[PDB]
Order: structure tokens, then C-alpha cells, then sequence
């Protein structure tokens, strides 16, 4: 009658979020969101990465000049995509060290090509084969020069091309394995013998084997390709007497950023930063579990399909019906403020939100948001992670880097949560306690804890003496007197 | 007289163990438990993986078919063991790139061989050698065809054999390398030449090269080895004019968990999920300092040889002699719980367990021991990690990879014992405090702070009344005129 | 008048410096160090470690022994540093796989060589060059026996050098590719053919490649050069017709802690733990951004070029004027202390600091700094990190392997300083709340918390009564019935 109740709280909602944190597994809160990207839109986006799409054409087939790849002429990308249903159709070829070819012109990024006047004086220039049409007749390579006798010789070849540039040159080129004897004497007038290509820096020799391979697209017989770097100041020296299938040129290399992916999935018209063979995922979330092939400023692979981040505090059931306060007990009633009071006085039962402590907590929140939430770093040209064919050392240490890389981020997600979920229940869980004290703090000897989160104010404390309390402005000494009375009264 | 003590207080073991912190290096704890295994039984258990002692042959030898390994002929493995003592017995060879073929049969797991016919008319079959007894008789590779001239001519062999299988067929098959011109004529019967063995999509040619090298087992002469892989839909061809070590037919390749370690470890009947080279290890602890090279579910290797995980709370000697609560003072006498109360009154001294307490620490504690405890992951066939061999490059990024793994996971060890200590410490300190300060709470105006853990409750406080605190039941209005009238009294 | 006020605070001063913590990106604390180390001083110091400064010369050129490489026979070395103006000046020369030999010589550590007396009865020895003078003679590698015909002979060479010893040989030979047919019959009287070094577990068998490459020092010839090594009880086999430059015998090979590094860096008289290819940094801290290429014991390479460790309490403006104690206010003018107390009684105003507590703080802070400054790690031979030609997959993989690292350590990094801080921040302000607490214990019913890190004393306590509360030794008992008369009288 001659007090009032003064309780602290802070809310709670119907439908609260399962997180874990270093104390608990499972802790249910106010709120939380995602942090794993698990889905894609199953398209990549045409921009702001210069995609090229390969199409039919893998980058090697593009690369030599196979015809249906001619479009690809000197064209430059940040993402070359290669596609499942690429195939050659042209003369069957190899490349001893594919993986690495296709990797240098993946990361150099164009297809550029620099045509040079090569003396090849004494031999037959640009053979052609019904293996390889181009406009329905008789074809090659584009980038390739298939060399045969003149009149039935072929005279030693030993030719120069100097690189007075001063950019890098990179030469691309060939020796043929004809099917049978037959076919060496009727293309290079000789038995087959050694190629080499050299610079003042390195060599490279090759020599033809003669035999049939089982056929493909008709053809028993076989190109191998090579390639070379010549720097500014060296000078390119080819020296052979048969097979040669001759550059027309150089491509530039270059460096920077480009890389090349396999994915089937189609090409868009809109706008990602992040792809995967998947498709582009947004990257506003630090983690992901799409894929662990990445390109653009991307999510982290992890394991994980999901680890959610606490952005509220500790949500707790409202104890069934007097007002009571924080201790075992949340108010679902309260939703203009996270923190607040309740009171009992001579004028009813009331409510109000205490704005700083609601904005404190807040603020600490949207602050780890911001360390987490649209921060992803790029990157580009890395290491094959799925692979066709089985190869042994060099596969093993690949795969082995890779689960290690991702083993050890996964670990770090799932540690970053539960220390953040952590923080965020102890920061939320403080802002409360510092409420509670403060109050206390104000009321001096005019008030009792009673235990439940509320004060039991011993002397009449109307609505405007709760807001002084509430707005810290209230007095003690004003009441004291009152209140030590009503408080140490024998009764 | 007309007051009671009643003191809040936590156990204190005679016996305490140090521990580590983020706050102490050292601190002493109640109890504590190793999560780092450094102990092996000495033994590979045979159970829960297959096992494959290759005894006195290795993987390679077995793959051939070395007389003294037929009894491994079409075996499968989860993991192979292979013993220092191991040799070949039966003609000298070598494999280029053995590391990568025995990686690739060992992730296969399986030895299953299919026979095939291939036609071999003109040459001698089954050509066999001394240095390659066959109870004791002369032989060769089980899986291996020696072919030789017949009739002093050797007709160029072009022969074909088709992959009409659903699965991918592993060929195995060899070059002779003669000692001298004249073996090369007397098996052979002319001069030495190439060997292509070729498919659609790839070609291997090899030369043979006549000479001496020093004799092993009495033979100067060698044996290359090669291995080819033929997909669905596609054709092995062999051509050759001598030298040929022909395959029998081809070894089944498959996918999945299957390794090989080298180990003198012996093989014991006996269950262990973990297998390192030392023998199985136990793997409740999720790290273990016994060996980098491990197989199955398996403790991650770390550089530490202990990490002590706090299992209890600090643990604080008792003062010596009134009765005193928790401020820098434990209860070595208090034996059926945690925390709890002391009290003195009228009746006595006396002692009871707080339940709620003591079973909301433990059962923290052992939530963080379920995470801990017996959640190992598994691995299967990785990287090597120990080398007979100097080898450069390669090896250097082997063990740098595997070197950086380990510092990155030792760090990780540190951290999160130190980490999970802190936090055990945190956690129990406060179940105290919240002890403490619920019954200060309760008491209400009825008792004083003593500074030492301890209430002085200023009234009457009998058996029942205590036994009423520490049942939340004491109700603070019963007693309050007297308490107040006592302690508010001139003196 | 009858009363008296002591207050409880901290230090601050007025030149904070920022730091970053898991509660708040920015946040001012009195004192901070860092811990990534970002200058060098330039130079290399040629202690402690042994170093080997290649001036003109490739550790590949000394150890062929290249005339201006004499002067680095048999030397060893820790740390071989190889300068960007080397130069070869010899016969012009490749190694296959230059980089495994480069690195395993550099790991070995040594140049020691031993002669041995091979039997090269029936051809001319120590051929030399022009293109490689000696003293202005014409000469040749000095490790390297160049063999011709005698009299127009060069007879079947097959010569054995077995391993008696009881550590392993490392064999560098090489095959001369001449540039004409010419020099091939001029050189070794006949027709060019293989040359086969084998031992009973290895065989390497080359072919010279008549042709001309582009002049080198005006020599369009060149020697590839090649590696064998040989383990006790085997024994090296050499077989040869033409081309052949021999071993003149072996060098040891060693197994330690020795590397080699490319540096332009002057080496000084001084001494360092830690060596970089920008000079030799100190060690002090545990993190650099200096280089990620190391020797020695380093601080881990990161991203960052400046992570702050606070190494005092939460800095907080003095607040401008009756005194006042920690509430959201420091005290600029308690120089002696980090915590203690003001008070104003009946003889004046004045402040104590508190020793305890203060030490408490800054044992706790050495501690962290004890764990953290001056404990790096030595590591020695690692993988290339820097790279001079475009190669594909493997560097590729070395790339990737360095740069996964290096994210994961400045992660790593990041988070430690983060929680370290705030740990600090956290134990910091526990030492001023302890210190209240404590107070206020001692206080009982004589005094009441003002909540401005105050008390209000009601009862005359002079310069002794307040050094009693300080000094823990103040009898509340004694003052308690004047306390209490003031406190709680009708006003
Ligand atoms: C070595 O053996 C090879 C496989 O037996 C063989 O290749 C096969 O050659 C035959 C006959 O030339 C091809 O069959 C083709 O014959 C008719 C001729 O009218 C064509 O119109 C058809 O396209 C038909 O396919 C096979 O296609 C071919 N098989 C493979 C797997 O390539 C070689 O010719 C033999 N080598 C030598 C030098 O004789
Ligand atoms: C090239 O030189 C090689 C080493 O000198 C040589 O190998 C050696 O050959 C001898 C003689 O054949 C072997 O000695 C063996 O001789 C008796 C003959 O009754 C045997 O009963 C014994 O087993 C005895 O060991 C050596 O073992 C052998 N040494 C090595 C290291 O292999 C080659 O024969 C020479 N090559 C040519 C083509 O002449
Ligand atoms: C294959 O072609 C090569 C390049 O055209 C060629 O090498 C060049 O040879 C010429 C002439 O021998 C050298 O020129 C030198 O000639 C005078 C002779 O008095 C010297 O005094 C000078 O040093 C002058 O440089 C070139 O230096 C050389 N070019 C290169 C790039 O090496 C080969 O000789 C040809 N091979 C064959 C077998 O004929
Ligand atoms: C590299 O080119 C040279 C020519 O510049 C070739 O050498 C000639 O070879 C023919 C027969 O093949 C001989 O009749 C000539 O006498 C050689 N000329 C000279 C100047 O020596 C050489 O064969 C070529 N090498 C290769 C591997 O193709
Ligand atoms: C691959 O097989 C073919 C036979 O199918 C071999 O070619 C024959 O070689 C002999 C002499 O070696 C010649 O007399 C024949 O004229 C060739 N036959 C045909 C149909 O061309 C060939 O030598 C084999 N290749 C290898 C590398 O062993
Ligand atoms: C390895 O050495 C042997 C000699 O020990 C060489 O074999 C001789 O070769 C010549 C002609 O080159 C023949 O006239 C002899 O009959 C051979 N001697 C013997 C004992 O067989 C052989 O050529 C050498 N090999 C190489 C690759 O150089
Ligand atoms: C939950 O948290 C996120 C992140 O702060 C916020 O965007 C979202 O609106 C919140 N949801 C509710 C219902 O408050
Ligand atoms: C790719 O090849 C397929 C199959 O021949 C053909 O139908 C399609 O038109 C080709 N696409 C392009 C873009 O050339
Ligand atoms: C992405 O593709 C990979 C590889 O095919 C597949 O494992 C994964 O389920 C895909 N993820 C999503 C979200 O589509
Ligand atoms: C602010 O303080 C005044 C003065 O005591 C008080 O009457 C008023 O109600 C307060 N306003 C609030 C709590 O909104
Ligand atoms: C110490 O802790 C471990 C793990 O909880 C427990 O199994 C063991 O019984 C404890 N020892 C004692 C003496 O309490
Ligand atoms: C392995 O070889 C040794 C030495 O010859 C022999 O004593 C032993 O019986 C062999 N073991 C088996 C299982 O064949
Ligand atoms: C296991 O074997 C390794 C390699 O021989 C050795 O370094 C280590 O001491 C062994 N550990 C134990 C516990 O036996
Ligand atoms: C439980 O509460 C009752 C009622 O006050 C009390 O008398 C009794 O002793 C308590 N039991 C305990 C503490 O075991
Ligand atoms: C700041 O901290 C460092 C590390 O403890 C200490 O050496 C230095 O003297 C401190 N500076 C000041 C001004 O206290
Ligand atoms: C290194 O070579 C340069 C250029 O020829 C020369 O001037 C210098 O004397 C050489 N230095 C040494 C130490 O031989
Ligand atoms: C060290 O050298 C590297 C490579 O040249 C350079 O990137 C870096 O800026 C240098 N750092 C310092 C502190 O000199
Ligand atoms: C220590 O305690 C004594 C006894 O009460 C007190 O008078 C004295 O001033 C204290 N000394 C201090 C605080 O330095
Ligand atoms: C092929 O070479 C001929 C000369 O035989 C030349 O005229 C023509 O330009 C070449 N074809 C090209 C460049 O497409
Ligand atoms: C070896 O070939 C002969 C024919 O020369 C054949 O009869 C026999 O089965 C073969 N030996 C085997 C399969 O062990
Ligand atoms: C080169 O060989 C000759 C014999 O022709 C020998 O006398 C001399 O010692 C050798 N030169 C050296 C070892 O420098």
C-alpha cells in the first residue's frame, strides 16, 4: 500500500533459434542467422567476371586452332569454362603435361596470337586433312603448319626467330607419328629422325615413333604437342629433317587473375562475384557449402551445412501468473525494447523499454555482422580438386592439401561460432545486470532485492518518481526518511 | 548466542593436478585428463579392417607375381602392410615412378586379376629364368609373358584387345633390357627396337637399351615396368618387334578406403579402429603424438606429448584453524559434493552438499568430455611421409605440406585446451558465486556479508531453519523483527 | 562533516593507444606492443648461422666447379645465399630437373669432394675450352672429366667404382650434345650413341643429341648434366661409347639443417637468429610481414603489418570538476599505481595506490608476454616461394600450398590478438571490481555505496581509520554504533 514494485526484464519471443556456444550444444535464442551458404541460383553470372564460355571446344582445342573453335581467335577471359560435352575434330593429338599447358594459358588469360614469317624454304607448307574440315574442306590446326617434302625432298630445317620484343613469347607446336613406314616416306621423302627445338636457355628433342594407334575419327596416327618460352633477348632455333608440325607464330602470356573451370552450368545475364561449377553463389556469408572448386570473392569452403550465429540474446519462457523480473524469466510482452522495467505503484502496472541498454546490446551485435557479413576475400587461379583420371604422387598430394586446407577452416568456423555465440549470450546477458545494478545503485537504502529481478520500494512512488528511477534522475534523499521508517518497523 | 554462521563453500582434493589456462600457465585443478595419446600396444589389431601382411614381399612384388607371393594372388586390403624385411626374389627390375603405381594399386585395395587371351602366334611363350624359381624350377612373374623368338624369327607383333567391360582394366606389362648384343639376338633374334603399347587416348613408346648393370642375384641384365589403364569403350594395342614382357591379362581397379603403411609392427587378434606404423592405438583422445602416419579413426597427431584437460574446479588447500566459507579457502572435508553450506547455531556445526550446484558443473563438464572424447574422424590412404630416398623438389613439398598440418593442428591443441581450462575455471568459480548469491538473496535483511564467504544471520537459526535456506523455502518475514532489533542495536 | 568518502580507481593517461578486442573493433587502452615484426635493417648477419655468399656463382656452378667457383671447394654451409648477378662462365650447360639438385645439394649442406681414379684406359682425358679459362688458360668444370678419342679410338667404356664406405655418394656427370656431326667424329671417332650409368637399384640411360642451339659465349653445343647416387655396398656402373663428361669422383652427401636462399642482401658483421631475403630481422615478436621466404628462428609470415597487444587496462578520460571513484572515470593523477583510492575526511583529500592489486594486473600481462615475445620456432630447407620461369602444375600446388598457410597463420593471428585483448580488457577491470568488492565487505553497515565507485562513510575516519581500510586491518566494530546512528536518524 505505502510501496511499489520496481522490476527489471528484458523480452522474449514465441519462436526462438537453436544455437551452440561454449557452453551449451544447444541453447536457444531470441534470433540468429546463417553463416553457410548452402545454395546456388545454378547459373553463372556474366558479370562482373569476363566469362568465356568453351562451349564444344576445350582451351587446348581453342588454343591449336581446332575449327569449330575458330570464334575463340584471340579472345581474352577472367573464367574460361570448360564444358562436359567438349570434344576435338580435328587430328588426334596429345600433350605430354596437359594438366600444365592447359594451366599456363589458363592463368595467362587470352588467346592472343602474333603471326611470324617463319623461312621454310625446301618443304611443302600447310598440309591439310580430311580428319579436320574447316568450311567442309580439307583442314588443320589454324595455329599449326603441317610441313611435307617438296618434290620429293625435305631438306634439313634448321631456322631462327628472335624474340626482340619485350614481352614473353610462347610457342606452341608439334611432331606427327605417322601410322606406318609408308606414310613417313610419302610425307618427309626420309626415315623418320629427331626434332629439336631450342634456346639459348633450354632444349627440347623429340623423336617420332612410327606405328599404328587404334583409330580415332579414322586416323591411326598421332601429333604430339610441345610448347616453349622464349624471353626478350633469346632467340628461337627449330632444327629438324622430318614430322615437324611447325608454329605460324606466338601466343602472349600474360598474368594476372584468369583461371579456367569445369561446370556444365548454364551462363547468365546478371551479376556475381563469387562462381562455382554450381553456379554463382551470393557472398555475403563467410562460409560455404557448395563447393570446394572457387572463383571471385567467395565464401570459405567448409563441412559444415550449416552453423548459425547468435543476434539476440538467451530467449526464455514467461512464468505463468504479481510482476516479476529477469530471474528465471522473460517477457514476451515486451516489443519496443530488449531491456527494460516493470511496476507496481499507487496509479497501476506498467511498462517501459530502457532505450541504452536495448541499443548497447544492439550495437555489439551489428558490429560482429559487420566483421562476418560481406567480407569474403578473392581468389583466383588455384589447383585442380576433381580429377578424371587416376595418376598416383602428384594426385595424392593435391587431394591431400586440399581435405587439409578444408579440415582446418572447417575447425575454425565451427570454434568462430561457438566463441561468438558465447560473447554474444555473456554481452546481452551483462547489459541486464548492469541495468539491475544501476537501479539498485539509485535506490540506495529506500529499497529491498527481493529476489526476483525486483525491488520492493518502501515509500509511495507514483508514475513520475518511476520514470526519475527509469531516467536517472531520481533522488534518494528525497525519500529516505519514508522509506527507513517503513522499512525497519517492528511489526 | 542469539545469532547462527552459515558459510557457503566448495571441495578441495588432497591430490590436485596442474593445468593450463589462458590466465595461469599453471593452476591447479581438482582433477584432470590426458587428451594426448602417447602409448601404442605394439601390435596392428586385425580387426575392424582388413589387413594385409605382405610378409616378405612387397605390394609390387605381389602385383607381379614374385613366386613367393602367390598366395596373395587376388587378395583385397583395407590396409597393406609392408615389412622393412621384404625383397624380391625373382627377375631384377625397376619401375619408373614405382611411388605413383604403388600408391595407385594400394588405393585400389584389390589384387583380383583377369586372364585374357591375346594372340601371340610366331613367338615362344613363357619364357622363364633361374634367378626366378618356381618350386624349384625355373619361371617368371606369374603375371608377366616372356616372349621370345620362334624359330629364330620374331614377327612384329600388332595386337589388340578391346575393353568391353563396365569397369576400367589396369594393364601391367614390361620392357627386357638384354645384357649383351648377343642375348639381344639370341632371344629376340634381331636388333632392338621400340615397344609402343597405345589406346585411343594415349600412347606410352619405350626403348630398350642393351648393356650391363651390375648383376643382382647373378643377372645384369633388367626388366622395366609399365602400366597402362584402358577405360570402357576403349582398345589397348601392343606393337612391338622384341624385348616385350607381355601382360596376362589385367588387374580390376577400384575405388575407396583402402591404404598401405610400412610397418614391423606385429599383427594381433585384437579390435582397434586406429592404426599408426607403432601398432593400433586407442582413439577416445582426439590427439595423439605416436605417429603422423595413421590409418582409420584416428586421434590427429600433434607435437605435444600431454595436454591436460581440467575436468574440476580449482582446487584451494584449506586455511587452518570457526568455521570459514570459499574466500581463499577450500573444504577438503566435504566428500559427497561440489559446493555447500556450513552453519553454526544452536544445535551445532554442521555440513550439507548443494545438489543443484554440484550437477550443474559436472554436467558442463562432461558435455565438453562428449565433444571431446571418442570423436575421431577417419582418414584413409593420404601421402607418404617418411622417404629411403633423396629425391628433391617433390619431397620437399611432401614433408613441407605435412610439417605446415601439423604446426597448424598443434597450435589448434594449445589453443583450445587452454580455451575449454579457462572456461572450466569460469564455469565453476561461478556455480559459487551464484550459490552465494542466491542465499544472500534469501536472507534479506535478516543476515551481513562477513567478508569470508559467510552469513551472520542475526536471529535463532536452528537445524530446521538452515536446512530452510538451502531448501529455498526460508521465509526472511518470520525472522525479521528479531533480526532487525539485533542487528540494529547500540552496544 | 561526521562523515567521510573513499573512493575506488584506476589510472589513465593521456596518450592511449588503440587496440582491437572481440567486443569492440577499436577501443583505447593505456599501453599496447606489437607483434608483427614489418622493418629489417637490410643486411644479412653472418652470425649465428654459417653463410655462404655465392657472389658471381650458382651453387650449381660451384659445385660443377666453374674456374670462378674455385675458391668454394669443400666448403659447408648453413645457408648458401645465391645473388641475382650470378653468372655461369664455362661450357654452356643444363641440368633436367635443375631445381631437385639445386635443392638437395642445398639441404646436404656441403661441397666436399673426394677424388677417385676411374679407369679411362683407351681415350684422351681432361678435355678443355675456350669458352672456359682457368688463369687464362683454356680449361673446364673442374669436378668433370671431359673424354675424347686416342688415336682416333674411343673403345666400349664400362667401368665400376663400387661404395666401400659407409655413408652415400652423390655422382654429378654429364653427356656433351655437340652441334655437329663434325665435332661428333672429331670429338669421339665415331657415330653418337647412349650413354647407361647404372648401380644394382637405378638406371639412367641418355642419348646425344647432335644439333645446333642457339651461341652461348659463342658455343652452340652444349653438356646436359646429370645426378646418381650411391648407397654402401652398391657399387656405380659406367657404359659408354662417346660423349660421355665423367665423374672425377663424389661428393658427400649430408643430411641437416642447411638451405639456400636468393638474396641481394650485403652481408654484415653482425649477429641474427632470423634470416630474410630483405637481411636478417629481429625475433622478438612472434608474427612478420616482412618476407614469407625464411631461415632460421622466425617469427610466422602474415598478412597483417600491425597487430596491437594491449599491455594495459581500458584508457578513460578524467572527468572534469568533489572526487569521484572508476564509474565511467580515471584518474590521470595516479602515477604510482594502477589501482587505488582517494578520500576526503576531516584532514584533507588524498590518494593511496593499491600494490596488490596492481600487481596482480601486471604479473597477469608479463605472463602473456612471456608466452608470446621471444618464442619463435626454428624452421631451415623449405619449398621455392618465389618463382623465375612459368612451369604449370607443380608450382601451381607450391603456390597454393604457401598461400593456404599463410591465411591460416594470419587467421590465426588475428583471433589470438583479439582474444588476448580482451582477456586483458577483462582482467583488468576484474582487479578494480575485486578491489571494490573487497571494500565493501570490510565496510559492513558502516558505510553506503554512493555508485559513483564510492563510499560514504558515516563516521569520522581520519588519516589512520582510511589507512586501516586500505590496509585491510579496519575493525568495523568499532565504529559501527556511530555508523549506524548516522545513517539511519530522521532527517
Ligand atoms: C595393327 O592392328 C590394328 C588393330 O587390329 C589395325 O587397325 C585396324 O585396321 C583395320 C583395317 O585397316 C580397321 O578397319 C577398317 O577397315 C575398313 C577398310 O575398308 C574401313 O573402311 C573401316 O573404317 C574399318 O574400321 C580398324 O578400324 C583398325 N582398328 C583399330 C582399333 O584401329 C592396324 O591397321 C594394324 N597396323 C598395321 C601397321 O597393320
Ligand atoms: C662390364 O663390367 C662389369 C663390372 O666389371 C662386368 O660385370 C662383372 O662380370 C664379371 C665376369 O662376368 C662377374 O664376375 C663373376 O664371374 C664368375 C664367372 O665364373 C661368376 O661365377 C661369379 O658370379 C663372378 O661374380 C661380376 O660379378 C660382374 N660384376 C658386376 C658388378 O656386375 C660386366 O660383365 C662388363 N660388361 C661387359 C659387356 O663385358
Ligand atoms: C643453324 O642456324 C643457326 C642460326 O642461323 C646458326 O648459328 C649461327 O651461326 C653463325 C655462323 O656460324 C654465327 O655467326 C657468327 O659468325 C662469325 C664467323 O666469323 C663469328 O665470328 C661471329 O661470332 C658470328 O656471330 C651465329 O652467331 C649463329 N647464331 C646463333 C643464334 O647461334 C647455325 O650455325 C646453324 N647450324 C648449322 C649446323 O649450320
Ligand atoms: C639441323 O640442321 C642441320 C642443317 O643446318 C642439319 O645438318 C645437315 O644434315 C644433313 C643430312 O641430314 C647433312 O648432309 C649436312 O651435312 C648437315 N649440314 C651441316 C651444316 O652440318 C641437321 O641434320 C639438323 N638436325 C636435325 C636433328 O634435324
Ligand atoms: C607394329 O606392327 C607392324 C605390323 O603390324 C610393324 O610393321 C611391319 O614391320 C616390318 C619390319 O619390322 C615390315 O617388314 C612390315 O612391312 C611392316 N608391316 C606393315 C603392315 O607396315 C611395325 O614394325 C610394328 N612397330 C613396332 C614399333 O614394333
Ligand atoms: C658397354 O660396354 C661394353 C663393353 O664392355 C660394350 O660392348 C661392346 O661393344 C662393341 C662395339 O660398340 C662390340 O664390338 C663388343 O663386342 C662389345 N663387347 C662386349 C663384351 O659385348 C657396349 O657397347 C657398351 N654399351 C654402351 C651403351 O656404351
Ligand atoms: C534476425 O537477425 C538478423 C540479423 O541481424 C536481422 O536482419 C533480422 O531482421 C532478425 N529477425 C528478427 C525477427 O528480428
Ligand atoms: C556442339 O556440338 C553439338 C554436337 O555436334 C552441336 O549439335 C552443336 O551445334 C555444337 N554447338 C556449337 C555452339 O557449336
Ligand atoms: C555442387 O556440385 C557438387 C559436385 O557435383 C555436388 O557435390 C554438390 O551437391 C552441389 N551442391 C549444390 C548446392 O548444388
Ligand atoms: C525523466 O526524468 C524526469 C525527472 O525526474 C521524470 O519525471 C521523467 O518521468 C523522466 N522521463 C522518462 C523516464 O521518460
Ligand atoms: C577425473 O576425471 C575423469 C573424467 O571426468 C573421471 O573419469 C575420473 O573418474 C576423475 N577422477 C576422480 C578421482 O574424480
Ligand atoms: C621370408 O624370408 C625369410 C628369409 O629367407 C624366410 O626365412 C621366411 O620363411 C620367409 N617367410 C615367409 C612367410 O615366407
Ligand atoms: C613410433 O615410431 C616412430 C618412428 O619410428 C618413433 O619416432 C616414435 O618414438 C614411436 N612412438 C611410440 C610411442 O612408440
Ligand atoms: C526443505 O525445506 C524444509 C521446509 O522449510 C526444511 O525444513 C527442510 O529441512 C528442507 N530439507 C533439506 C534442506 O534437506
Ligand atoms: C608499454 O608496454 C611495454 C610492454 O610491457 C613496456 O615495455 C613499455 O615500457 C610500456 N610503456 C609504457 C609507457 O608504460
Ligand atoms: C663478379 O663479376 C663481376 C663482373 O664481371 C666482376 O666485376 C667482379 O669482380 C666479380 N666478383 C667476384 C667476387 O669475383
Ligand atoms: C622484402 O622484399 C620483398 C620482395 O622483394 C618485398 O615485397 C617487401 O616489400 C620487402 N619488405 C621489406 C620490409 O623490406
Ligand atoms: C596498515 O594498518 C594500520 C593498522 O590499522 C594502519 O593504521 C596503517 O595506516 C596501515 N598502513 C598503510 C595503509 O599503509
Ligand atoms: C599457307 O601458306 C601459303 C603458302 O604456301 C600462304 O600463301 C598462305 O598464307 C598460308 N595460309 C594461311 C596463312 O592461312
Ligand atoms: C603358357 O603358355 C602355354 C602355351 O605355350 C600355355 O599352354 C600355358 O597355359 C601357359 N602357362 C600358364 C597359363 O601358366
Ligand atoms: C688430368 O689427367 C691427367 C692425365 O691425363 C692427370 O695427370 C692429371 O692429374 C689430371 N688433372 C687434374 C687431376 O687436375
Amino acid at each position: 500500500n505505502s510501496t511499489a514494485t520496481l522490476c527489471l526484464g528484458h523480452h522474449a519471443v514465441p519462436n526462438g533459434t537453436i544455437v551452440k556456444t561454449i557452453t551449451n550444444d544447444q541453447i536457444e535464442v531470441t534470433n540468429a542467422t546463417e553463416l553457410v551458404q548452402s545454395s546456388s541460383t545454378g547459373g553463372i553470372c556474366d558479370s562482373p567476371h569476363q566469362i568465356l564460355d568453351g562451349e564444344n571446344c576445350t582451351l587446348i582445342d581453342a588454343l591449336l586452332g581446332d575449327p569449330q573453335c575458330d570464334g575463340f581467335q584471340n579472345k581474352k577471359w577472367d573464367l574460361f569454362v570448360e564444358r562436359s560435352k567438349a570434344y576435338s575434330n580435328c587430328y588426334p593429338y596429345d600433350v605430354p603435361d596437359y594438366a600444365s599447358l592447359r594451366s599456363l594459358v589458363a592463368s595467362s588469360g587470352t588467346l592472343e596470337f602474333n603471326n611470324e614469317s617463319f623461312n621454310w624454304t625446301g618443304v611443302t607448307q600447310n598440309g591439310t586433312s580430311s580428319a579436320c574440315k574447316r568450311r567442309s574442306n580439307n583442314s588443320f590446326f589454324s595455329r599449326l603448319n603441317w610441313l611435307t617434302h617438296l618434290k620429293f625432298k625435305y631438306p634439313a630445317l634448321n631456322v631462327t626467330m628472335p624474340n626482340n620484343e619485350k614481352f614473353d613469347k610462347l610457342y606452341i607446336w608439334g611432331v606427327h607419328h605417322p601410322g606406318t613406314d609408308n606414310d613417313q616416306i610419302s610425307l618427309y621423302a626420309q626415315a623418320s629422325g629427331r626434332i629439336t627445338v631450342s634456346t639459348k636457355r633450354s632444349q627440347q628433342t623429340v623423336i617420332p615413333n612410327i606405328g599404328s594407334r587404334p583409330r580415332v575419327r579414322d586416323i591411326p596416327s598421332r601429333i604430339s604437342i610441345y610448347w616453349t618460352i622464349v624471353k626478350p633477348g633469346d632467340i628461337l632455333l627449330i632444327n629438324s629433317t622430318g614430322n615437324l608440325i611447325a608454329p605460324r607464330g606466338y601466343f602472349k602470356i600474360r598474368s594476372g587473375k584468369s583461371s579456367i573451370m569445369r561446370s556444365d552450368a548454364p551462363i547468365g545475364k546478371c551479376n556475381s562475384e563469387c562462381i562455382t561449377p554450381n553456379g554463382s553463389i551470393p557472398n555475403d556469408k563467410p562460409f560455404q557449402n557448395v563447393n570446394r572448386i572457387t572463383y571471385g570473392a567467395c565464401p570459405r569452403y567448409v563441412k559444415q551445412n550449416t552453423l548459425k550465429l547468435a543476434t539476440g540474446m538467451r530467449n526464455v519462457p514467461e512464468k505463468q501468473t504479481a510482476i516479476a523480473g529477469f530471474i528465471e524469466n522473460g517477457w514476451e510482452g515486451m516489443v519496443d525494447g530488449w531491456y527494460g522495467f516493470r511496476h507496481q505503484n499507487s496509479e497501476g502496472i506498467g511498462q517501459a523499454a530502457d532505450l541504452k541498454s536495448t541499443q548497447a546490446a544492439i550495437n555489439q551485435i551489428n558490429g560482429k555482422l559487420n566483421r562476418l557479413i560481406g567480407k569474403t576475400n578473392e581468389k583466383f587461379h588455384q589447383i585442380e580438386k576433381e580429377f578424371s583420371e587416376v595418376e598416383g604422387r602428384i594426385q595424392d598430394l593435391e587431394k591431400y592439401v586440399e581435405d587439409t586446407k578444408i579440415d582446418l577452416w572447417s575447425y575454425n568456423a565451427e570454434l568462430l561460432v561457438a566463441l561468438e555465440n558465447q560473447h554474444t549470450i555473456d554481452l546481452t546477458d551483462s547489459e541486464m545486470n548492469k541495468l539491475f545494478e544501476r537501479t539498485k545503485k539509485q535506490l540506495r537504502e529506500n529499497a529491498e532485492d527481493m529476489g526476483n529481478g525486483c525491488f520492493k520500494i518502501y515509500h509511495k512512488c507514483d508514475n513520475a518518481c518511476i520514470g526519475s528511477i527509469r531516467n536517472g534522475t531520481y533522488d534518494h534523499d528525497v525519500y529516505r526518511d519514508e522509506a527507513l521508517n517503513n522499512r525497519f518497523q517492528i511489526k
